[PDB]
């Protein structure tokens, strides 16, 4: 249920960046995790640089001023708040990770999808196969797909 965007346009900005991989890397991985959700819904992101983004994508270490901290390498990898004003939408990349493109360390996209379900109000699934279910897992990038449940709990949502 959660609270939920009252709006369809989004936008978002990167804070800052993780020095694990390129900029335009990161910048592809956020973009990407983006439209999966846009995709099901009529939900439209906007990448901004300069102004006030509904969702802020940040990468810090340890305690980083709020009531998430991080647990260094492993553990926690992200975490996210639900829609709402000011620190609300706002998706937290615990930089003691290896951040990547790939299946080594921990990847970007999938992580980012995960989260931005959570910036949009998703809460966890029961569907071992959802991106979705709590723990972190690699699946092939190139054929990734949400599940079934994942489309069915963000349209749920939205539209
Ligand atoms: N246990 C694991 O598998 C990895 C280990 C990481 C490592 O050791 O490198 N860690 C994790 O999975 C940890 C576990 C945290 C815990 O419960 O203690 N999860 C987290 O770190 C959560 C963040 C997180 C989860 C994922 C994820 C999940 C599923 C899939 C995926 C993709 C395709 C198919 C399938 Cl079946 C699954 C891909 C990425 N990406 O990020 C934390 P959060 O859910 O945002 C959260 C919830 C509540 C609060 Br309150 C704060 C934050
Ligand atoms: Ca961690
Ligand atoms: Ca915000
Ligand atoms: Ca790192
Ligand atoms: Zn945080
Ligand atoms: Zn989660």
């Amino acid at each position: 249920m959660g609270p939920v965007w009252r709006k369809h346009y989004i936008t978002y900005r990167i804070n800052n960046y993780t020095p694990d991989m390129n900029r335009e890397d990161v910048d592809y991985a956020i973009r990407k995790a983006f439209q999966v959700w846009s995709n099901v819904t009529p939900l439209k992101f906007s990448k901004i640089n300069t102004g006030m983004a509904d969702i802020l994508v940040v990468f810090a270490r340890g305690a980083h001023g709020d009531d998430h901290a991080f647990d260094g390498k492993g553990g926690i990898l992200a975490h996210a708040f639900g829609p709402g004003s000011g620190i609300g939408g706002d998706a937290h990349f615990d930089e003691d990770e290896f951040w990547t493109t790939h299946s080594g360390g921990t990847n970007l996209f999938l992580t980012a999808v995960h989260e931005i379900g959570h910036s949009l109000g998703l809460g966890h699934s029961s569907d071992p196969k959802a991106v979705m279910f709590p723990t972190y897992k690699y699946v092939d990038i190139n054929t990734f797909r949400l599940s079934a449940d994942d489309i069915r709990g963000i349209q749920s949502l939205y539209g």
